[PDB]
């Protein structure tokens, strides 16, 4: 299959926008697996804190090491091979082709960020591999753990048809390009007349060139 393991202290957030649409359908199909772990039951800590300031201070907090091990080791003794990952803005930076990359991993676990970071030794003593969805600064990991999760779903089968699956690919880079759809007018707007005409070749032939504009500016 395809596992997805999400670490958060927001469990409430999940699935969110990954349970809809084809991406939820394929969920509860069981086409992928979404566990998704509370990271504030594992203190076993009376204050029972996730958190806490950090040694030689500062601003905020930063998850504690040891609650986050008990974690990291429970959902590692349900899934012994399993990529370890954790969102912050300062590691490889995400692309369609990272993704790929992943898809040779059938088991993800993605550590979502919040405060002002995590405890070092849980980055090194596990050998995290961080991992960025651009070049911003988030309120915390969860919604990189969703776009991470979005895209790599999109590239499981039987998520998207295979009409849209070998399209999309057939584009090749960003260019796709312009799209019509009914109406034919629309403001006065009119569809480039090319399109309506049926003529597979010369419309394929049309939308390399008008594929080629637009990237031009680019």
């Amino acid at each position: 299959s395809m596992i997805f393991n999400v670490l958060t202290i927001f469990p409430q957030m999940f699935p969110g926008p990954l349970g809809v649409s084809n991406l939820g359908s394929a969920l509860k199909k069981g086409l992928w697996t979404l566990n998704v772990f509370d990271i504030r039951a594992f203190a076993n800590n009376k204050h029972n804190t996730v958190d806490d300031t950090p040694y030689g201070g500062g601003p905020g907090m930063l998850l504690r090491a040891d609650v986050l091990g008990r974690c990291i080791d429970e959902v590692l003794s349900l899934h012994p091979n399993t990529k370890l990952m954790f969102t912050s803005p300062r590691g490889v930076s995400f692309t369609q082709d990272i993704a790929r990359q992943t898809m040779n991993f059938d088991n993800i676990t993605l550590l979502c960020g919040r405060f002002e970071g995590i405890d070092e030794r849980v980055v090194d003593f596990y050998k995290l591999q961080e991992v960025s969805i651009g070049d911003y600064v988030l309120s915390g990991g969860e919604l990189a753990a969703m776009v991470i999760i979005d895209t790599c779903v999109r590239m499981v089968p039987g998520v998207i048809g295979n009409a849209e699956s070998l399209k999309q690919e057939s584009m090749e880079g960003s260019l796709e390009y312009p799209q019509y759809t009914r109406p034919a007018s629309w403001k006065g707007m009119e569809v480039p007349e090319v399109l309506l005409t049926g003529n597979h070749g010369e419309i394929e032939k049309w939308r390399r060139n008008a594929s080629l504009s637009i990237t031009a500016a680019r």
